[PDB]
């Protein structure tokens, strides 16, 4: 019913030749500018400063010849407002008391003091925008349906929007100061590749063909160093058309990154110190506080264990690239398609949920890895690490498949369970230099340095 | 054919033992590092100086005793090696010899010289990549079919690469400077609004729904400012299902941004002095060279007219709002649906057409214009411009339409040409400061500052 009393300020202000959403306001200062400004004022004192501010009027308490008013910035800093009979208007006054309610964006121009808290008492002041809807005094999925109210009444989602945008920086500062070159790479593809996902489709109207968002931007940054870019990457939205869980949404901003003549060795340091120098910029520490109240440090050096040896230690016998599939879902069987398929799954199912320390875990199954090199020195596996934070799949790398009459068996394979990326393996037989790539998922990262859902990591999720 | 006897130069290394595709080479400086470091070298004389380098060898002259190559780095600089009998290896020689050939990654260890060009004698070399495709010596539409070959092939598409990466570095710096936060906003959308196209379509297996790639992040920045975000944008990619031509394609990257308690007079000033920034920052001078061998002049001021009053000029006569569709069509048949299009299209076609200077054009028709104030004083017209450089519809800036019963009918009348952005409004209700958004092309900023085809300034388009 407060939505019709509203509606109605509204009209019988533009009858009244009074403009509640006016074109401009003449805002002199930030609130966070007028706080910094007068940081220790001696209490109930006054000082000639004139300033303009507008802000949010988020409580009032009206009171005959004066109103008090909390006005909250966007970034949630508070100045309080006292509109008075005496300063300039009894009309004032009243108007202040009948046109203004809460939710209601709100200039006022005077003199800077503090009461018997910081305060601007009024010269002039003006309506900037009237709300049509009240604040409420909010469940998880009614929080994320309406981002926009919560950023206002929520401190904590003021706080997390912003860590998210500090995180991105960080991440383009720390690859930037190492030489690497951020490049776009299309979103709309042939067919989408460069991953395990099933890829939402689209039609042209243009072409009159189905074309797939990009479930991975891999396969053209492959050509890019094919092209002669050092070090690249790539910081933008990948597209799943698969399910929703904790750690998986089918729309979520990615990182891809590819270094020249460097391995997997070189590559999990990089990452490491990636992440370090985000928390760091971020955050403050390296010692990351939780909605627990526990402490995870991530500082220091990282172990890295094999996925095989790990594995042989955990089920008490020798899995090497020769153990049968028959052999593996008996073993499978016992706690509850493929031999790399159950490698992973079996690793994942004991000494993946077994991980708390931040770890490496290298040297994969070569069937579960169509894209990454052949190890040099193993038979059998590839030269890729995942990366587990917190006990989340943070990252991988890889030292990257560049051999074509491999790639091309690799994709025969995978298929046979059939057109192949035939330009991307045309990229690659014009030669591509040694290099290594790696991928994060930011949601992960994340909720790996926080504890926070994914579902508060992004700024507009469903 | 060359295609086979490189299949078989592959094949008859692997039996050998031979790596050509080697997980690693310890590559100790680019080739831009050993000239940088040996600026004045007196010619024909040695220095000690051990480098390991890699490159694609582009150039061969192979001469009994002794090989010369160019080897080129993946950004165009070039040194030359020379594969010597008498430092190590007949048999290195040999193989050189039948081994390497034109497009192929090398890399060599030894000591840098200058011959009778700077060089590098080799102690060591090693193939990094065996390439099973010879480089050509290509069409427009062949280099953009393949950019990974254009790219080793034609400095100018190294250039123009570059270029793009350092504009776009260039406009975060300068927006950030400016306190502005980059934002990631949703591209999969239930309904896509904030521009005027007919948006790309698809289904959700997770929702079974179709949903719809973004035309423009608008309404959701705007959530944003309602959100309590100061200054916002986001750079990144817009996807319109409309034909594509020489300004127009239909996946392309964007630029918004939105400044509260400012107006589109304030707008104006940022978005020149951004562009000027960026030329300074990407290509050194504001007397930008075109392919045309002309010079475009982008310093200074620029020049600000009315739509309205420059189309009545143009046309011999007074045009306001009020001047009728049957009039407007008159004057269209003279030269050769409704009244907000009519005044634009007769502008684009008198006025539009003779620009050469940088112009701004603002006060715009309400009808064409429905996200955007009702001007402050003029009746009839929306606080808009658009920025027109060397010719090109570049960008685009508004005093925002914070009303939400205003905003609600510009849309009701829009649609009966009902289903409404009914969150949007929700929004806006919840109170909108006064703010001003921009948008701007970064294809056509590159165009408009290079002379470059829309098909150049994208690495991998179709
Ligand atoms: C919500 O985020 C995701 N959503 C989906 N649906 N799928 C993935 C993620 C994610 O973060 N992924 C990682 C993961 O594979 C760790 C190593 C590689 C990096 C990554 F981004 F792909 C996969
Ligand atoms: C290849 O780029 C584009 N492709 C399409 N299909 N549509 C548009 C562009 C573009 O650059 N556009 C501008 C233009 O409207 C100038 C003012 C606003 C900014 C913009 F990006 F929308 C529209
Ligand atoms: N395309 C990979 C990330 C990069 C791996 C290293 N080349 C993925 O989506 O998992
Ligand atoms: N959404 C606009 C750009 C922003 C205009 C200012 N609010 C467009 O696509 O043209």
């Amino acid at each position: 019913e407060q939505f019709r009393i509203r509606r109605d300020k509204r009209a019988r202000l533009l009858a009244q030749g009074r403009d509640p959403y006016p074109v401009a306001v003449p805002r002199t200062h930030t609130l966070a500018e007028v706080r910094a400004a007068h940081p220790d004022l001696p209490i109930d004192t006054a000082t000639e400063d004139i300033v303009g501010v507008a802000g949010r009027v988020i409580f009032a308490r009206n009171s005959g010849k004066l109103c008090f008013a909390t006005l909250q910035d966007g970034d949630g800093t508070q100045l309080q407002v006292m509109i008075s009979l005496d300063k300039v208007g009894q009309a004032a006054l009243d108007a202040w008391k009948a046109d203004v309610d809460l939710g209601d964006i709100v200039y006022v121009h005077g003199a800077v003091i503090s009461s018997r808290e910081l305060s601007v008492l009024a010269d002039c002041w003006r309506i900037a925008a009237k709300s049509l809807r009240p604040l409420p005094v909010m469940s998880e999925e009614s929080r994320v349906r309406q981002r926009y109210v919560d950023l206002i009444v929520r401190p904590e989602a003021r706080a997390v929007a912003r860590l998210r945008i500090a995180v991105v920086r960080a991440i383009r500062t720390a690859l930037q100061r190492r030489g690497f070159l951020e490049v776009e790479t299309p979103v709309l593809q042939t067919l989408a590749g460069g991953a395990a996902a099933r890829p939402f489709a689209t039609h042209s109207n243009a072409l009159d063909i189905d074309l797939y968002l990009r479930i991975a931007p891999e396969l053209f940054l492959k050509r890019c160093i094919v092209g002669g870019f050092d070090k690249v990457f790539e910081l933008n939205r990948v597209f799943r058309n698969e399910g929703a869980d904790s750690t998986h949404s089918p729309e979520f901003s990615m990182l891809e990154t590819y270094q020249t003549y460097g391995t997997y060795d070189d590559s999990a340091v990089v990452t490491r110190e990636l992440i370090q120098e985000v928390a760091d910029e971020a955050i403050g520490t390296r010692q990351l506080p939780l909605p627990d109240g526990s402490v995870y440090d991530i500082d220091g050096e990282w172990a890295t264990i094999q996925m095989y040896p790990s594995l042989s230690v955990a089920l008490g016998e020798e899995i090497t690239p020769q153990t049968t599939v028959d052999r593996l879902r008996g073993i499978a069987d016992s706690l509850g398609f493929g031999h790399g398929k159950l490698i992973e799954e079996l690793w994942e199912r004991t000494v993946g949920k077994s991980l708390s320390a931040p770890t490496f875990v290298k040297d994969f199954p070569v069937q579960t890895t169509p894209l990454t090199r052949q190890h040099r020195s193993i038979p059998g596996v590839t030269e890729k690490w995942d990366l587990y934070l917190r006990g989340i799949e943070l990252a991988t790398g890889y030292s990257e498949l560049s051999d074509p009459v491999v790639q091309r068996e690799r994709f025969a394979d995978q298929a046979r369970a059939a057109v192949l990326d035939e330009d991307f393996l045309a990229a690659l037989e014009y030669g591509m230099p040694p290099c290594t790539g790696t991928g994060m998922g930011i949601d992960r990262l994340l909720m790996s340095l926080t504890g926070l859902s994914i579902r508060e990591t992004v700024l507009f999720p469903i």
